[PDB]
């Protein structure tokens, strides 16, 4: 049940943490 929030918690965590790098890089 909780299956759907793993797979999207996952996805968003990697889309995330990406762009949040990529942010960080731009600005430093």
């Amino acid at each position: 049940p909780e299956i759907t929030l793993i797979i999207f918690g996952v996805i968003a965590g990697v889309i995330g943490t990406i762009l949040l790098i990529s942010y960080g890089i731009r600005r430093l």
